[PDB]
């Protein structure tokens, strides 16, 4: 087992489509002990393959957050901390990203969104730290965002922070022996993507997801299969390994190599 | 038979005589410029800051967070300007952050109020005020906002870096609604200037001067305003959604 | 009134009316910049097209892979411009690589000797050429090379692009060296001025719309990098592709 | 281990402090069968390879030959044995003459000389490429070692040009490889110390250059120590980062994202 002996805190499972629930699947394959979070979760997180206890946390919530590492340690058992953190979070309402023109989106809702797919990272990294391992590691999801593209708009925004606050974070996480880095996955049809590509937004976001998408699988030079996350899974497994031992404050590409050719 | 002669400029941030803002505009006049400025809460100061440069200009206010502003600016600037008249330049130069989120404060200390308001006056308002100016720009208008280089992590700046992240990505956006317009957008990235943590800051300023192959004068604000009227005349046609480094060369060089 | 008043400026890369240096010749010479031009093996043609500009300009020869015309142009230059006169800008828009290396041949077929022609002609010259003119340049100079964004890989033009990644890593070292004299030194990456794909999907993804068949607006950013308005800017790429490369789609 | 029953190519070593040894024996502690390939100094290098934890065959390749390049996969196969195929291929080849890196002024590198360096540094990639993908198997992996270019450093001069084209030529190299199922990755690795005989000046900018690294990287950086680069490339020779290609993963500490 890759993760043999380790223990895990994942965050994000709400569907056994998240990405969360694959990191979570493949985590306990490879020997993980785990601990999860969420904010009904319990029937899904009941389909992996052992037993995990759950933990209430809003991340928006700051009392859920200054309690939870003594909420954690009661969990895992006094005396043991935590080798692995997964940031597996990411929001913005629909005026920021989607159908909705870019210069329509309120200030109310961008700010909920980088509140919870960028700031929370930090505030993550902030309640867990005092009770991880050296040589640990903190993983967060990322979508590249270093090229503008149309309807991921303020989410794209939200990411570009995100990466910022990896960079800072790994600051923190380094005076503990803790490495932090993100994992820009190539696209995934989650239960939100099928229904766009199900024509849920409309006939002209629907036929540029699907240019989006089709665009990736001919860029990435090994393919890219929208419909499986496993090798996503696998990649943020690796960050949580001690096989990575000297990289921090980065960003690991799981998109089929699709950022690195043009056309 | 200056750079900007004719044009119609808006220049947002003067708060001093030593803002990037207030070099800008005194540039942007010498280069023939017809300004438009506009302020935030401390107006009767900038008033008499704004009197110390070369010609006279309408100040308009404006606060960033406040949308009622945002409605009625396209109207304001109009008057000023004149019906049938339109901008050619839009100057973003405002940028701020609460002491919790940048300087000696813990990185982890920062609490979400302080950041997202800081992230709101530094980066969402560069979209608000696109939005706002867009439709009274002419075709090869150009946006230009202030930047400082995000792209790695550095002591004191924290969540002020994380909005200059924020900004850059916005920025690019921005660009998309402005070539409806013919209009560009663009930030200029500018090197450090002097307008625990104290140490770490000095050390961050020495570093810059050393590594820039040409020099970084951090006293000096000029080469970073003739930067901003380069991105303002028609000399950068083809350049939008796009950062241009006024820093000395300082980022193309490790040591 | 012009942009380049009274400035002494080398263009290099001349070869038809339709290279990207006779367009920036143009318009410098439009903004009162002084020209010495430099050609390379048809000269006699290349003299011809130099005759379409609106002014005239001594042309020198120049083949950057030969190291006794590096040697001898800054006093071939000081010979053009005259005893005690310097150049305030210098021009590289060379470029060359063997068919072997650029286009339907297979990125795995290119010999390295046809690799290396084109590496010394694109990418290494740019440094040969400082070398050679930044003791007669004035504080304040400015070098400008032209790149094509190499940073992920493309069809087609394979080798090139690989040559240009060189280019930009050599301009950053050029930087170091032009700064002991006061001189910037920066590349303009231009968009595709006439693989159909490749340029269709350009002005699809350019925010303000990108013309393949004008190549005005890359000349007018080069003479805004020769000019005293970006003096803080060195090492540096300027992006002259109408955006392209800051949209994904 | 991590890479049990892989059959993986290591060219690069010359030394017990070659980054390719520290690569190999990694890759035998975790499981893999290794092919080695050595350069000029062969029985001086069988001497070396012998302090690895298990015997390898050692084959040699001068990667501007194009007779070795040309023979080496039929050698692989007699090797490796008739009917297998290499899951892997770490390259770990890097030259540039002193007059391109170290004292010597920028401007002071004749063209032979810095040819010379791109052809081993960077050319080579697409070569041993070439040569060893059509006995690949999928889900392969190719490696090559790499010192991140993106800026201008003293004294690394040429070899930063030959690093900056080694990275264009991995992100090429990904396209012909993922016809056949593999992967082509780079390492960026910080500093590796593989005394005053460059003088005191280069000495000196050279030792700022290797101080900054551990100050910057916010886990440290042991410039004595190749095992967390090895560790990574055997990450990158596994099947645990099966959707990167065409990529650059940093093995620095993480100095690369911090400014100071
Ligand atoms: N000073 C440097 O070292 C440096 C370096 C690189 C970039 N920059 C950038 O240049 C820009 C200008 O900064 P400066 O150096 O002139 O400092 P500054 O203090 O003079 O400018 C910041 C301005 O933001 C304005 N502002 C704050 N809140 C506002 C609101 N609610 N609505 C409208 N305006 C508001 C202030 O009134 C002020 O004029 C900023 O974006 C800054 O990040 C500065
Ligand atoms: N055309 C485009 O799409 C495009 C795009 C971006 C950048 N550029 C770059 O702009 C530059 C000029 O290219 P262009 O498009 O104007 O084409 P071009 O064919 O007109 O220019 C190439 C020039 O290089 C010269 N050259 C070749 N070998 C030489 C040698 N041994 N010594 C000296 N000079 C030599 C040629 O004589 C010619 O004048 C090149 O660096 C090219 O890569 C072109
Ligand atoms: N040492 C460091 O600080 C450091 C840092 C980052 C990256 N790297 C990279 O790691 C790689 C390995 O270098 P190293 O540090 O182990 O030093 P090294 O000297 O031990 O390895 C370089 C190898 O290249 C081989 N070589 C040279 N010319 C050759 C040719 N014509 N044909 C075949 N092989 C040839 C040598 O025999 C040698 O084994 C290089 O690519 C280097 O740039 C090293
Ligand atoms: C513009 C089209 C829409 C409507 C979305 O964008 C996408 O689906 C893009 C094209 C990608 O499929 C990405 C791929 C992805 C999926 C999960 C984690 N990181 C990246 N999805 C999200 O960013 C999605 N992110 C997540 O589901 C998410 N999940 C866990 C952790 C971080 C996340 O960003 C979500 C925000 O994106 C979308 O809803």
């Amino acid at each position: 087992g890759l993760l043999d002996g380790k223990r895990i805190l994942v965050s994000g499972i709400i569907t056994d489509s998240s990405i969360a629930f694959h990191i979570a699947r493949v985590a306990q394959e490879q020997g993980a002990q785990l601990v999860l979070t969420g904010f009904l979760i319990q029937r899904i997180t009941d389909r992996l393959p052992a037993k995990a206890p759950l933990l209430e946390l809003d991340v928006q919530n700051e009392e859920h957050l200054a309690s939870l590492a003594g909420r954690v340690t009661e969990a895992i058992g006094a005396g043991n901390k935590l080798d692995g953190v997964v940031h597996s979070i990411g929001f913005m309402p629909q005026t920021g990203m989607g159908i909705n023109p870019f210069f329509d989106a309120p200030y109310a809702d961008v700010s909920k969104g980088i509140h919870i797919s960028a700031y929370s990272y930090a505030s993550m990294a902030k309640a867990l730290l005092p009770i991880m391992n050296p040589g640990g590691s903190i993983v967060g999801m990322d979508f590249d965002p270093s090229r503008a593209m149309p309807a991921y708009n303020w989410m794209t925004v939200a990411k570009s922070a995100l990466e910022s606050v990896n960079r800072f974070v790994a600051r923190e996480a380094g005076k503990y022996g803790v490495r932090s880095n993100l994992v820009a996955a190539g696209p995934i049809r989650t239960l939100a993507m099928s229904a766009i590509v199900g024509g849920a937004l409309g006939e002209e976001a629907g036929a540029q997801i699907q240019l989006l998408e089709e665009g990736w699988d001919q860029r990435a030079p090994i393919g890219w299969n929208m419909k499986d996350a496993t090798p996503v899974a696998k990649t943020v497994c690796a960050l949580l390994s001690d096989w990575l031992p000297a990289t921090t404050g980065d960003i690991i590409y799981a998109d089929g190599g699709a950022h690195t050719q043009l056309l």
